[PDB]
């Protein structure tokens, strides 16, 4: 952290790009490189019980160097306040991207090509995400893919094991569950009142994708979302499956749907 520089000084606060964990995000810019950040403030007196997580992710932020991991600046205590900074990311999240309409299976396995790369850095770091979700996917204005909002160490991309109390093959069930979110605009059971789903998902068989999707899209699902663990592949492995080799590709297509999103 920092205690001894003013982040005010340091960075003008523009307009909130939403709330987000444990306090508000706001769009600003450093003023010594006039880059874009993104700036959450944490009211410190008003969330006690959960500075802990807030650190545990830092700590976690402060390891990833890697292009599909959100970038992490630093953190600043102004009087009751923790300032913490991240690269700004102008393309948006996954989830409003599916705003103006469904995406075709191009952009869907190029979206889960990104993850893929990202998950794959994470686990082998001996680093799980926890929280793969198309809401904590987030784009650059030029259509790099990044991961973000770490979670903690809403039920609906949980797998089961999580909920009955897991390893890195956790990732691979929420992406299986976000490859359906990316098909089809939500995951599964979302009509339903989550204490329900809580316990749907260790009761039922796994999710399947349903509609008129491609074949390989299908199986690329019904792999990640295996009750097993064990019988869910490797990131790596996934990096290779037939869905993603015949339809991802470059990720500057996706200015397209950054555009679509902009004109919608
Ligand atoms: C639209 N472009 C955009 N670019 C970047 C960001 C970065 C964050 C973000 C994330 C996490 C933390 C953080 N937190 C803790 C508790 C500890 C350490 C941390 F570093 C700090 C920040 Cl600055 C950010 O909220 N947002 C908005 C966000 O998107 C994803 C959505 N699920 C919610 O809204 C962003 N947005």
């Amino acid at each position: 952290t920092n205690l001894k520089a003013d982040p005010e000084e340091l960075f003008t606060k523009l307009e909130k790009i939403g709330k987000g964990s444990f306090g508000e995000v706001f769009k600003g810019i450093d003023n010594r490189t006039q880059k874009v950040v993104a700036i959450k403030i944490i009211d410190l007196e008003e969330a006690e019980d959960e500075i802990e997580d807030i650190q545990q992710e830092i700590t976690v932020l402060s390891q990833c160097d890697s292009p599909y991991v959100t970038k992490y600046y630093g953190s600043y205590l102004k009087d009751t306040k923790l300032w913490i900074i991240m690269e700004y990311l102008g393309g948006g999240s996954a989830l409003d991207l599916l705003e103006p309409g469904p995406l075709d299976e191009t952009q869907i396995a190029t979206i889960l090509r990104e993850i893929l790369k990202g998950l794959d850095y994470l686990h082998s770091e001996k680093k799980i995400h926890r929280d793969i979700k198309a809401a904590n996917v987030l784009l650059s204005e030029h259509g790099e893919v990044k991961l973000a909002d770490f979670g903690v160490a809403t039920p609906f991309w949980m797998a089961p094991e999580v909920i009955k109390q897991y390893d890195s093959k956790a990732d691979i069930w929420s992406l299986g569950i976000t490859a359906i979110e990316l098909a089809r605009g939500e995951p599964p059971h979302s009509e339903l009142h989550p204490m329900k789903v809580l316990f749907l998902i260790p009761k039922n068989n796994p999710p399947t994708l349903e509609g008129n999707y491609s074949k390989p899209l299908k199986e690329f699902v019904e792999a990640c979302l295996n009750k097993e663990p064990s019988f869910r592949p490797t990131a790596k492995e996934l990096l290779k499956h037939k869905f993603i080799l015949r339809n991802a590709k470059k990720t500057s297509y996706l200015t397209e749907l950054i555009d679509a999103h902009h004109h919608h």
